[PDB]
């Protein structure tokens, strides 16, 4: 609220990566399935964060959690039991919690 725009762009060309959400499971850990083409980007023990979520509200109005991939398009997170009964629709997004300017274990390399 509001800190969106009373924000840095400290995401420096990378913006977060945002995934369709197919469903999601109210149960603990909470499980949800991501659409084919939502490749989330998300890593075992990322942080992401919810948009647009129907039912499920409680994701849109979470701070971002971390998350654990069951699969390539099923991960698992904290309690969707602590958010909400899941609708419909749904995005969500990685969010790399901010870092000071650092060296971290980048993800696979890009071949060029």
């Amino acid at each position: 609220e509001f800190g969106e725009e009373m924000v840095l762009t400290d995401s420096n060309g990378e913006q977060p990566l945002s995934a369709m959400v197919s469903m999601v499971t109210k149960d603990n850990p909470g499980v949800v399935t991501c659409l084919d083409e939502a490749r989330h980007g998300f890593e075992t023990g990322d942080f992401v964060s919810f948009s647009e979520v129907q039912g499920m509200i409680q994701l849109n109005g979470c701070q971002p959690m971390e998350i654990k991939v069951l699969g390539p398009y099923t991960f698992s997170i904290c309690d969707t039991s602590n958010f909400s009964d899941y609708i419909r629709g749904g995005i969500v997004s990685q969010v790399k919690v901010p870092k000071k300017i650092s060296f971290k274990s980048l993800p696979a390399s890009l071949v060029e």
